[PDB]
């Protein structure tokens, strides 16, 4: 219900123009910091892409989608209307400040731990389904189109994401609707968190986020089209990601890896800041219906692959990042059962 300390907006910071990084900020010497994706045409639809997509999610556990029936003009309004929003001073935000029991609202941290190393990113953080969980109200207000964009945003990427939902599904010789199916149908989960990047005037000791994998089932990722942040772990390697125009990144979420047995990985991800320009980036979120517990497709469970994961909902499972906020892979690979 409360936060364990008063909350330091990160863009109060930035403002300021101070001499160093606060201890707060600071990441530990272990942990402290643009290669091109391949891109997936989703206008099409049993191609190589096919092989592709589906070499991605298992090794990867991320693929770039271009064509994909969202308006690019729309896709750079909710940038830049979110920007706008970004750009408003920091005391006109306040009203919206969120707390630990919902979120909702404009956030700088993540984690209800007192002492906790902090990262270098304001967020705002809202629902879009299921409907009983949708509330202009607690939406900003000042760019006057900032609703209308979020609502057709978030429209589209739910439409996006039943299609993509329908290849996963198809990759693991699936029921095209599989995945549809175990997350509810069409009562499943959608929110959205946009991530804030202000410079930073010592980035090579700040995370804008720290390492996690998205705990829902996948997000689809808006970056930012002019500045490289995002950086994706393969085999503890962090490779900066150069996005690609008017794409999106789709990220398997940890529900995904769990439903596909492992056969799926969730990718795991981070933000750098720098000292000389922000960065916007926005989170789509698609999960399964949080009351449905979620535990490995019993159609790809063979005696010799076992399901490697106990049922759990996802409200039970969502609290573990709202409690300790990111710690990368632990929270699904504490999820493996003994
Ligand atoms: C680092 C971004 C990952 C998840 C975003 C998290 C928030 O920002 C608050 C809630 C959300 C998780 C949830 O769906 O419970
Ligand atoms: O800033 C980015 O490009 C990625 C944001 C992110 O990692 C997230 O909140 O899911
Ligand atoms: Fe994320």
């Amino acid at each position: 219900d409360e936060w364990p300390e008063p909350i330091v907006r990160v863009q109060s910071l930035a403002e300021s123009n101070l001499s160093s990084l606060p201890d707060r900020y600071i990441k530990p010497a272990s942990l402290r910091p643009a290669t091109n994706i391949p891109i997936i045409d989703l206008e099409g639809l049993d191609d190589v892409i096919m092989a592709r997509i589906s070499e991605a999610c298992r090794g990867w556990g991320f693929f770039q989608v271009v064509n994909h029936g969202v308006k690019p003009e729309l896709m750079d309004a909710a940038r830049e209307n979110w920007r706008e929003f970004f750009h408003m001073p920091v005391n006109a935000k306040e009203t919206y400040s969120n707390s630990p029991r919902t979120y909702e609202g404009y956030g700088s941290r993540l984690g209800v731990e007192k002492g906790a190393s902090l990262d270098w990113s304001d967020y705002y953080f809202l629902h879009l389904l299921p409907h009983h969980l949708k509330d202009f109200n607690k939406w900003p207000s000042f760019p006057p189109t900032i609703r209308e964009v979020i609502d057709e945003y978030g429209e589209e990427l739910v439409k996006l994401s039943g299609r993509i939902m329908r290849v996963l599904s198809t990759n693991l010789g699936l029921k095209e609707d599989k995945f549809q199916e175990a997350f509810g149908g069409e009562n499943i989960g959608a929110c959205l968190r946009v991530n804030y990047y202000p410079k930073c005037p010592r980035p090579e000791l700040a995370l804008g986020l720290s390492p996690h994998s998205d705990p829902g089932g996948m997000t689809i990722l808006l970056p930012d089209d002019q500045v490289f942040g995002l950086q994706v772990r393969k085999d503890d390697t962090w490779i900066t990601v150069k996005p690609h125009p008017h794409a999106f990144i789709v990220n398997i979420g940890d529900q995904i890896q769990i439903l596909s047995n492992s056969t799926y990985k969730s990718v795991e991800h981070r933000v750098i800041v720098n000292s000389d320009k922000e960065r916007v980036s926005l989170a789509f979120f698609y999960n399964p219906k949080s009351d449905i517990p979620i535990q490995p497709l019993q159609e790809l469970v063979s005696t010799h692959n076992p399901p490697l994961y106990p049922p759990m909902t996802f409200d039970q499972y969502r609290l573990f990042i709202r409690t300790q906020g990111p710690q990368g892979k632990s929270h699904v690979e504490s999820h493996i059962s003994p």
